[PDB]
């Protein structure tokens, strides 16, 4: 053992460039499948990787 | 290939349960250092793992 002192902030959160952000109820347009159990599609303009368990397909006009 | 409706809000943080957080001034008890990137220590009695640059070893030497 040996004792320093913490010069430099450190979080434990990693930001993930390639992620599409949700809200509860925002509509994706979903571009590709199967990228590692991911899907690719965008809502706005904005667009990136996720789960699909976040997600449920519908039919555009119900 | 759909549309589809986010049923769950999703966040591109992602967390690092081993990751020792660090704020600036912390005493860090080293309890372990790899040749390999990150290093073993504690700050109260919190453990984890941390990335030396972040930290200074005291010097009895000033």
């Amino acid at each position: 053992p040996v004792f320093a002192k913490a010069i430099q902030k450190r979080v434990p959160c990693a930001y993930d460039k390639t992620a599409l952000a949700l809200e509860v109820g925002d509509i994706v347009k979903v571009t590709r499948m199967n990228i590692n159990g991911q899907w690719e599609g965008e809502v706005n303009g904005r667009k990136g990787l996720f789960p699909f368990t976040h997600v449920k397909i519908f039919d555009p006009q119900n």
